[PDB]
């Protein structure tokens, strides 16, 4: 067949079509994924039948499926669909916009070509009543305020059009605009950041100028004005503006004044609210649907300046002497701005500019350039040698880092990294039993062989040890070999004995210990394995219980001060399906016989709906401080971001509020995956947070995906994973759009973007220059001294107690009780299975 | 003062002068060393004052020392003495030839600008009645013999000179040489291989002519005959001759026969057999003394065929066509040739080529080009990339193998290579108080770190642990780490318990245990220690015991089947200094006070005339195997070889032959810092021998030197240090000639030519590739099974008693005694302090 890639990828997109098209004439609605499919794979037919054109199909397309065929978010989440195909004259690209442009659509022209039967509306479910959308507070916002202002006649004496940007100094224009020159010195067009006035030939019109600011230097376009704005530059502008022949014509009569704060001024310009949003992303005051949840997430703070917002693109306002700087020290310049973010992280929720520099993040404001924008500080200039990344609209959020890990296959990463995970701690040497079972790698050159292993992958990882052992001599051993924690198993055996010297080893060596707890109570109950750890800081892995520990109150640990407690994600939260699921989860990972009167004893005391609905409460009281996978030990690498978050909007819909929007559950919550998983390892001076000095792992989200699918994965400043679609298309848009490794992830990026965790002992050693590691290497810290009260908005303490019958939880008194949710958002709406 | 290199080399050249100048008005008869420093020193003075000439000087250097003012050797020693110095017109190279031509010399000019009161002649000693000589049998040789040949008139026809050599393609000669062309042709000069035939302008000569040998295929000169030698190519060379004008008359007469073994057959040329062994040294039958000891080494076998010796040189044999070969497939040329060496070896002294190939020793025989010679087989071509080392008149030993090594400074190693050493087996990491009293590097970070270090340095290493142990939990961790055998000491304890600890571990990793045994007898005397080894294998180190070990009777080890033993060096042989050093040596090691009763009692019962006097023996007998130095801890790392040399040269002189000539005493002896040392230590397929397949690791000696200062260290194929005079000089041998290290030495090169031996249990975990080395590592092994009877020529078991007071040695029940030696050979004549 002689297959070119793009041949294989497409065959793959159409088998996407093609199950669409199956659960159409089922008469399911379609959610987006399958709307795209659906409709891709019929363009590509109608291109293979030759009969129809590119304008035919743009057409046609917006007549396949109708509104009555779709789930209740896609209209909105639908903006268009693309894809490229073989037409009788080459390929050429089919862009459907708005495809969902009525209300019954065309079934028998959407599976046509299936040979699948054609569905009657009647089998259709009725009509039901949007994703990240944008509420915008009422009203308008004044561009460029107290700036010195001038209205302007201007012709276009030229026999061509002549097109202006908001930010070109416009002085410099064309020389066949003909105008008053001087009166346009220093000057810029007062307009909406980004857009243009354009002027067809002999056109006059009447322009709003508004003056620069910063240090008010020009740079660039003609030269004609080359330098700070002051008289004596003037006379020199002007010289050149006669010598060289740019047009000019006095204005002696020129309306002049200042954009000022007031009614009816007619220098100023205004811009609707609404429609900021839209341009530049939310400001102050606005809220943001997180994706399909019931979560509002508020802009706390803006660094924007109303008018010099950086935006990138032709005749945009990133461009050389304008909003692009030229002419400061080169070594300052930004290597990579993301503009206009609206930054989601414990610390703040708020909408600024984020410079990247050497892979961290270098500064967190208004950025742009300080010879014509205020507000520019040294650490924020985007300069010729910075790249840009376009955050308007979208929501930034650091990595996330997921700390309960089972390294049983690599394939396990690619979908970690590919959800917006950015780091991986835990243990394992593949689908070993061991591995399978627990978070340990063994042996000394089993450390060695995953650091090795896993050295050009684009996330910064961690190995943690088998912590079982009654004796700290091979604990020694694991850690020297470069082991950054230890795991205590209750498989290799979780016993007061293990428990007491593998916490004695970690206040030796400054590493974390992670508990699963002794289920059987075979040694002691939960009161003897909390006395065991005599007061020392140690990490509960799936505190719940579900997934591991003292049958039936190992949740009694999220209330000792210094216990930092996780949950894993698959009980996250109590659904319906929840229990039926775990409970013969549960059976096959334990072997267990259904028709064994102790088998169904030991399962029934491990799975309870009591301590699940806790779980879900006591997430939302900041008594469980992160979430983590456990993945394909019992939970899921996917599903570490959405599980929070189906987590919060469960607990919002359920609980009080907790502090006119849910930026105190939002700030929690986030919390949970990003800084707590940070801190409880000990690197969190490295990444966990959206803060200056960090490393520049940051997943970029779109409001309407947030928490179920990202765009684009940065990994220390470079883009290493991002939704991409046709490699041979002219643009990147066009279908099969999916995840897929970027730059960062080629070669020797991986390495050169991330970081092997170790304990101090290990890079005492040089255990990278050993190892051959191309990865940086660090070693983790702090972590002796943790409490409770040190996990980011997550440090509450209640007295808990379990009944050992009933298995009901009480914390400070109160019984908890909570419903079983029936669905979930971040699914449905989401993933093609 | 700007000093260039040179200058400041003669500054230290002149420094040596001066104090022979010194010793010389003390009238003490100067050794070879005095003579050439103060030859040179008066040399560069003369060109100082500027008013005599290079001719001059040239005369006079033969008259300032005279045969009354030196040793007994020197007139044989020096040659000549040979030194550079600015003369009013620039630096000119001197040449004294036969420096002593005199029987007084002139001692006033001797001294001269000295400032030295000159002495009289009455002041010296009285001349005593030559180190190096070789006794030559009586007789001829005839050369070339089984071959076609002819005698032929040749005429000179041309107006310049034109000589040809011996191995010269007879029909390819320069055009104006008239002879019969078709007589020539497959013929070359019948004359001492390496020489040459000159014919001034007009002369004719009756040259004899003798048929080339192997394949006779002609390549070269003047592509005359190009070919193999057959009638269908002779038709073409006599066309070439005719065509091109190449002097030619028939010589329809010429005697026509060939060269049979009878006398007087005038086609046959004979050589003088003292001839022939000063061109290409001594042949089956001659025999040489070893430096200026008695010892005599008679060549046992020589793969010489008389005639076609391979010699380089203008006009020698190998050149391109002749013994230089030319269209052999081009990966088989050797890389070097080692031409007409004697080979003194424990498995024969013999004459031969000897050919290098990928750093290893390839072949060992008859070597030259197929194409023109007889007895040339496959592995022994010399090519167009062969390099050649010359060693007509030398001897070739395998490099020294020292296994009692102290790594206290750097300084041991460049002195153990000039001395001839090229692996050194010991412990320590640098001047400490442990590395001064035991061979152990202790912890696996100084294992690492002493084998980065070592890296570069054109030696094998082998690194040892501390094996003092009851306990194999931290031995396994130094094995592992990459030490290649465990050192037993009793300064950290050699109990039976360690002992027995340690070899159970040896048992496991296939290393050699080294022991220095408890001397204070304060755990068990020596019959519990040998107890303790239970039949297994064990390297006991200065066996004799005044290195250390129960007193008084450690010596008995050299009667157990499973012990292989080893003296240091200092002991060897007796002789009058012997004990009283030994007893100082041992208060000042010890920290003993000479006035405190029981401090000279350790003492005395620690360093015994009747030990040392027995080890002379059993050294001779071959009852201890191995000689080693114990460098900077009573040992001397310089010195293995000479010691052992001295020790059978003191044997020779007080015992009886041990099997004409010393051969079989050489061979034992050689065996024992050479091939026993690698037996011992598990690298003998490695080094140890020159002997195909393993490392060129050779060493290079003039015959009077034997023993003493060796002229060139090969390290794997390529000179790693050299005797090396003037760099700015014109030749090589200009004064001040001093031990260098060579390009075997330097940048990257030394790692590439040596090993670095570790334990297999290392090498399965490829510490050459954690620790990274440039060295190539291999593992030692094969060190399990040994018993005496593997140390080659040195297999003896006596029974053996000592009583324990009078400390008097039997063997098999004779009393071992030996006289005190006053002197010994190998130090005097060649020492310069
Ligand atoms: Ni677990
Ligand atoms: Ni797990
Ligand atoms: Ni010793
Ligand atoms: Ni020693």
């Amino acid at each position: 067949m002689k297959l070119s890639p793009r041949e294989i990828e497409k065959l793959g997109l159409h088998n996407a079509g093609y199950l669409a098209q199956k659960r159409l004439a089922r008469g399911l609605r379609l959610n987006y994924t399958e709307a795209v499919a659906l409709i891709a794979t019929q363009i590509m037919e109608f291109v293979r039948d030759g009969d129809k054109t590119v304008a035919q199909l743009m057409s046609i397309g917006r007549e396949l499926l109708g509104r009555r065929q779709v789930l209740p978010a896609v209209p909105k989440l639908v903006e268009s669909v693309q894809v490229e195909a073989t037409f009788p004259d080459g390929t050429e690209l089919v862009t459907i916009h708005d495809p969902i442009a009525c209300e019954n659509g065309n079934l028998e022209l959407a599976l046509l070509g299936s040979f699948l039967p054609v569905p009657s509306l009647d089998k259709f479910t009725a009509n039901d009543e949007i994703p990240g959308e944008i509420i915008v507070v009422g009203g308008n916002l004044v561009l460029n305020d107290g700036r010195k202002a001038v209205i302007l006649k201007v012709v276009n004496n030229g026999d061509r059009p002549v097109q202006v940007g908001s930010h070109y100094h416009f002085i410099e224009l064309n020389p066949y605009l003909t105008f008053d020159r001087r009166k346009a010195y220093g000057m810029r067009l007062n307009i909406a950041a980004g857009n243009a006035s354009r002027f067809e030939p002999g056109e006059c019109k009447e322009v709003l100028l508004v003056s620069i600011g910063g240090n008010k230097v020009i740079r660039g376009g003609n030269a004609i004005a080359d330098g700070p704005v002051n008289a004596s530059n003037c006379i020199a502008a002007m010289q050149a503006v006669i010598t060289r022949g740019f047009g000019h014509v006095e204005e002696a009569n020129a309306a002049e004044g200042q954009t000022g704060e007031d009614a009816s001024c007619p220098f100023t310009t205004v811009i609707s609210r609404e429609e900021y949003a839209n341009k530049y992303g939310p400001t102050t005051g606005d809220k943001i649907r997180l994706g399909d949840t019931a979560l509002f997430a508020e802009i706390e703070k803006d660094f924007a300046i109303y008018g010099d917002e950086c935006t990138f693109g032709g005749g945009k306002v990133i461009r050389d002497g304008m909003g692009q700087s030229c002419g400061h020290p080169p070594a300052l310049s930004l290597d990579t701005v993301i503009t206009n973010a609206v930054i989601i992280d414990y610390s703040g929720i708020i909408k600024a500019d984020i410079g990247i520099k050497d892979g961290l993040i270098h500064s967190i404001g208004k950025s742009g350039n300080p010879d014509v924008m205020d507000g520019v500080f040294q650490n924020m200039t985007t300069g010729v040698n910075t790249e840009v990344i376009a955050g308007e609209g979208l929501i930034v959020t650091a990595g996330a880092i997921d700390c309960h890990v089972h390294y049983i296959c690599p394939q396990l990463v690619y979908e970690a990294v590919t959800s917006g995970i950015t780091t991986l701690v835990g243990g394992g040497t593949g689908p070993t039993a061991g591995t399978r079972a627990t978070t340990c790698t063994p042996a000394p050159i089993q450390m060695k062989l995953m650091l090795q292993s896993t050295d050009d992958l684009p996330l910064n990882f961690g190995f943690t040890g088998k912590g079982n052992c009654a004796k700290p001599d091979e604990l020694h051993e694991i850690i020297k070999a470069g082991a950054m924690g230890l795991k205590l198993h209750e498989d290799w055996g979780t016993t007061p004995a293990a428990i007491d010297s593998c916490l004695t080893i970690a206040e030796q060596y400054d590493i974390q210990v992670n508990i699963h707890t002794d289920t059987l109570n075979e040694s002691g109950f939960v009161e003897h394995t909390i006395a065991a750890f005599k007061g020392r800081t140690i990490h509960t892995y799936h505190s719940e219980g579900a997934g591991g520990g003292h049958a039936p109150d190992i949740i009694k640990v999220c209330g000792e001060k210094n216990v930092l407690p996780s949950s894993t994600n698959p009980t996250r939260p109590l659904t319906s399906n929840t229990i039926d699921e775990h409970v013969d989860m549960l059976m096959v990972c334990h072997h267990l016989d259904a028709n064994i009167a102790e088998d169904v004893a030991f399962s029934a005391s491990r799975i309870r709906e009591a301590t699940i609905a806790a779980e879900d409460i006591l997430h939302d009281m900041g008594a469980i401080s992160i979430i983590s996978s456990d993945s394909q030990a019992m939970g899921r690498i996917g599903e570490v971001i959405s599980r929070t978050w189906q987590t919060a909007d469960k607990m919002k819909s359920a609980r009080g509020p907790l502090q006119a929007n849910d930026n105190f559950r939002i700030k929690r919550y986030v919390a949970k995956y990003t800084i707590n998983p940070a801190i409880a390892n000990g690197f969190s001076q490295y990444v966990g947070s959206v803060e200056v000095g960090k490393l520049a792992d940051l997943v970029m989200w779109k409001p309407s995906f947030f928490g179920a699918k990202p765009e684009m994965v940065i990994k220390g400043g470079e883009v290493a994973y991002a939704n991409m679609g046709d490699p041979n298309a002219s643009i990147p848009t066009p279908e099969p759009v999916k995840m897929r490794p970027m730059y960062g992830a080629l070669g020797k990026a991986g390495g050169a973007l991330s970081i092997a965790f170790v304990s101090k002992a290990a890079l005492d050693q040089r255990v990278k220059v050993l190892y051959g590691l191309n990865k940086r290497v660090e070693a983790v810290s702090n972590v002796r001294k943790l409490t409770k009260l040190d996990m980011k908005l997550n440090d509450a303490l209640p007295a808990i107690t379990v009944d050992p019958d009933s298995y009901t939880v009480t914390a400070d008194g109160v019984v908890l009780t909570c419903f079983v949710a029936t669905t979930v958002p971040l699914s449905r709406n989401y993933f093609i299975f």
